[PDB]
DNA sequence: GTCAGGATACTCCTCAATCTACCGGACG
DNA sequence: CGTCCGGTAGATTGAGGAGTATCCTGAC
């Protein structure tokens, strides 16, 4: 039974049609459990009929002990390699395996399943000892080189001119193997050998960049195109050579470069696309197709489908962006008006590699997954919004009942496992390994699910299964420690690195095994461990850092980057910026500490001088997580923005006194001068006669001005912002303290007294007012605050503790305030200090 | 019958940022 | 019973770079 479509597809090779029509029963007898798709795939090739005949003749012998080839392997060899490859495999069963070559049957299948794989097999047989002995090449590397179309030519060219690149050009064997491990690797290798000095000297290209260009399929064309078009794109189009290298470092990079040259003016002057966006679109595999599709479909997808150009760029910035864009154009109304998906969900689904497949699979499987399995559409969208999401969706549809029934997993656990790149592999690995891990090693299903949730969870699960009996016995590690190490992105690498490096780190550098486990329990923990091993003596000896400080720096997600940045920037920050090593270590000991350190180095002079941000304030701002965005936002709001916005941004730094004396009132001016002098003395900074005269001039010149004394000493002056309290934003509460004379003092919630940290009313506006009255000896005051929830119970009860003996503070909430609970208050209240 | 170049899809590993979730100490 | 408070630890959320894999077309 053959489908008419199958016959139409197979009609490419009429001899295969005759062979299938005549001896199909023999085909299925020699190859049991062979699907029709495999048969039509094998037959339709250039030698389908003869390959099928040879497979029928040989499959009775190729299943022998030397190879034990599966039916699928035989079908793949016959479909890809051809009849010649099958005959060569049959004729050299004894020579390939169990020989000095020492090739496993999988390697033989991988080598032979290529166009002209018989020649590759013959060449690898003839040259394996030569490259393994003289050139010192691993058999894995030789197999990888020979497992490509035209692998014989690449292997011969490597054997001929590996030393020429190793000595006369300084190219390591790994780089040459990477260059020659692609289709037509002989051409790329010869092109590198001919053009490396020219590109490195005349065009100023690093050999790493040239190798990166050539390490792709058809890299000779990319190299020649870079040589020809570097000046044109660098000068006439204003493109950085690194951008050109990034464009040309993909498969078909010559096409991308030519398309960029031809379409940059059009996309930049007729569609409003920035050159950075064009470069981002073209910096992916098949970028010429993506650029042409964007040029054709931007008006259609923007005017009609209501998609912003940024969404179209994000969709088109992936591999196969043409397919994703066409699929979005075709299926946006279908997926929106029928399946209920919002357009942003469709864009999120389509914004990955193979987004067309994900979109089609979502369209096909959303009712099935939502109705038969009870999955929420948000869960299906979350599964699909990943690389290879079609495979994950199909695997979920196949394995949800068995995983939720046999192993007792909940559907939420399965969805969490499958919501990552390669979630199909993780799901299959879980379904295969959970009984083994749980019954033998004692792991609980929750631990297995936690291990398998992250990216590459199949590798982590296999590594855990292989290494737990070794790590937990030889190195004395608790199974919880092993699970914690493995439950991270790239946890296989961290597990192997720990197994290799725990003894040397625990005897030479003296680190505790707990410290090693803490270092290795983060993303990229292998790199952090290697960096610790390399840099611990250097940092501890030259820079005077204790091992605990280095461990604290490295125990983060970017520990390697933070350690390298500390090594680079400790002296320059210490001597040219006046920062103690403790502050540098505190900045570096956070997620993304490299960015924080670089931002501190960049912005310390401007913040400390132009704005007067005491270095301690900058260090405290950067010492928290997200130091780079916080510093950037503070600098941006300081350089330009509403005066009120800068006012709050500089209240939130702490230690600043805002005063808004009213009228001229010379007595009132002297009182304000006394208050600002007292605050400056408390901060240990003397304003001196010039600043005192300037501030009197400012107060006597502009009515309604507000003064702001920074702890550094700078007196910010805002001529006019507001005479009324700003609207409550829900996070920061503002207050104004009014004395008898009339001067107003601005207060902001938070940044409470460090001495009274144990009090539950620290940082509150009423507490701050009471503390100010106590320090400045003010008998009577009224504080108006803007919080609509009213004064909390803490300040209701504990305010009188801070007020001086025989004082009075009147708290006033806004008129429209409503109490948020029973303990709060909602009216003006007078507090008298006690003894 | 091989060899080369291009397009597309899937899987794995680092890095950076933000988001919860508790935890702590004194007064009517 | 009451945080306009911070600190610590853990968990998502997102992006980017790299590796692996297959298939199709064109040319001798
Ligand atoms: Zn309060």
């Amino acid at each position: 039974g053959f489908t008419h479509a199958h016959i139409v597809a197979l009609s490419q090779h009429p001899a295969a049609l005759g062979t299938v029509a005549v001896k199909y029963q023999d085909m299925i007898a020699a190859l049991p459990e062979a699907t029709h798709e495999a048969i039509v795939g094998v037959g339709k090739q250039w030698s389908g009929a003869r390959a099928l005949e040879a497979l029928l003749t040989v499959a009775g012998e190729l299943r022998g002990p030397p190879l034990q080839l599966d039916t699928g392997q035989l079908l793949k060899i016959a479909k890809r390699g051809g009849v010649t490859a099958v005959e060569a495999v049959h004729a050299w069963r004894n020579a390939l395996t169990g020989a000095p070559l020492n090739l496993t049957p999988e390697q033989v299948v991988a080598i032979a399943s290529h166009d002209g794989g018989k020649q590759a097999l013959e060449t690898v047989q003839r040259l394996l000892p030569v490259l393994c002995q003289a050139h010192g090449l691993t058999p894995e590397q030789v197999v990888a080189i020979a497992s490509n179309i035209g692998g014989k030519q690449a292997l011969e060219t490597v054997q001929r001119l590996l030393p020429v690149l190793c000595q006369a050009h300084g190219l390591t064997p790994e780089q040459v193997v990477a260059i020659a491990s692609n289709n037509g690797g002989k051409q790329a290798l010869e092109t590198v050998q001919r053009l490396l000095p020219v590109l490195c000297q005349a065009h100023g290209l690093t050999p790493e960049q040239v190798v990166a260009i050539a390490s792709n399929n058809g890299g000779k064309q990319a190299l020649e195109t870079v040589q020809r078009l570097l000046p044109v794109l660098c000068q006439a189009h204003g493109l950085t050579p690194e951008q050109v290298v990034a464009i040309a470092s993909n498969i078909g990079g010559k096409q991308a470069l030519e398309t960029v040259q031809r379409l940059l003016p059009v996309l930049c002057q007729a569609h409003g696309l920035t050159p950075e966006q064009v470069v981002a679109i073209a910096s992916n595999g098949g970028g010429k197709q993506a650029l042409e599709t964007v040029q054709r479909l931007l008006p259609v997808l923007c005017q009609a489908h209501g998609l912003t150009p940024e969404q179209v760029v994000a969709i088109a910035s992936n591999i196969g962006g043409k397919q994703a864009l066409e699929t979005v154009q075709r299926l946006l109304p279908v997926l929106c008006q029928a399946h209920g998906l919002t357009p942003e969900q469709v864009v999120a689904i389509a914004s990955h590699d193979g987004g067309k497949q994900a979109l089609e699979t979502v369209q096909r499987l959303l009712p099935v997954l939502c109705q038969a399995h009870g999955l929420t559409p948000e869960q299906v969208v979350a599964i699909a919004s990943n690389g290879g999401g079609k495979q994950a969706l199909e695997t979920v549809q196949r394995l949800l009942p068995v995983l939720c029934q046999a192993h007792g997993l909940t559907p939420e656990q399965v969805v969490a496992i499958a919501s990552h790149d390669g979630g199909k592999q993780a799901l299959e690995t879980v379904q295969r390994l959970l009984p083994v891990l749980c019954q033998a090693h004692g792991l609980t299903p929750e631990q297995v699910v936690a291990i398998a949730s992250h990216d590459g969870g199949k590798q982590a699960l296999e590594t855990v299964q292989r290494l737990l009996p070794v790590l937990c016995q030889a190195h004395g590690l608790t199974p919880e420690q092993v699970v914690a190490i493995a439950s991270n992105g790239g946890g296989k690498q961290a597990l192997e690195t720990v197994q290799r490096l725990l003894p040397v780190l625990c005897q030479a550098h003296g680190l505790t095994p707990e410290q090693v486990v803490a270092i290795a329990s983060h993303d990229g923990g292998k790199q952090a461990l290697e960096t610790v091993q390399r840099l611990l003596p250097v940092l501890c000896q030259a820079h005077g850092l204790t091992p605990e400080q280095v461990v604290a720096i490295a125990s983060n997600i970017g520990g390697k980057q933070a350690l390298e940045t500390v090594q680079r920037l400790l002296p320059v920050l210490c001597q040219a910026h006046g920062l103690t090593p403790e502050q540098v270590v505190a900045i570096a000991s956070n997620i993304g500490g490299k960015q924080a350190l670089e931002t501190v180095q960049r912005l310390l002079p401007v913040l400390c001088q132009a704005h007067g941000l005491t270095p301690e304030q900058v260090v405290a701002i950067a010492s928290n997580g997200g130091g780079r965005p916080a510093l950037e936002a503070l600098h941006a709001v300081l350089t330009d923005g509403p005066e009120e916005a800068k006012y709050e941004a500089l209240m939130r730094l702490g230690g600043a006194l805002a005063i808004r004396i009213s009228d001229n009132s010379e007595k009132q001016i002297n009182t304000a001068i006394n208050l600002i002098k007292n605050h400056a003395k408390s901060k240990g900074v003397e304003l001196s006669e010039e600043d005192i005269k300037k501030v009197e001039k400012i107060l006597k010149e502009n009515p309604g001005v507000v003064l702001l004394l920074t702890p550094s000493g700078k007196i910010h002056v805002f001529p006019s912002i507001s005479w009324s309290l700003p609207e409550y934003d829900g996070t920061t509460t503002h207050g104004v303290l009014v004395l008898d004379d009339g001067t107003q003092i601005g207060f902001t919630s938070g940044n409470g007294d460090p001495r009274y940290t144990n009090y539950r009313n620290n940082g509150h506006v009423a507490q701050k007012s009471a503390l100010y009255m106590r320090e400045n000896n003010i008998s009577n005051a009224t504080v108006y605050h803007n919080n609509t929830n009213g004064t909390c119970g803490y300040c209701n009860t504990m305010t009188a503790t801070f007020l001086p003996e025989g004082a009075t503070l009147t708290v006033v909430p806004p008129e429209n305030a409503v109490a948020n609970n029973s303990r709060a208050i909602d009216y003006v209240k007078t507090y008298t200090g006690t003894s």
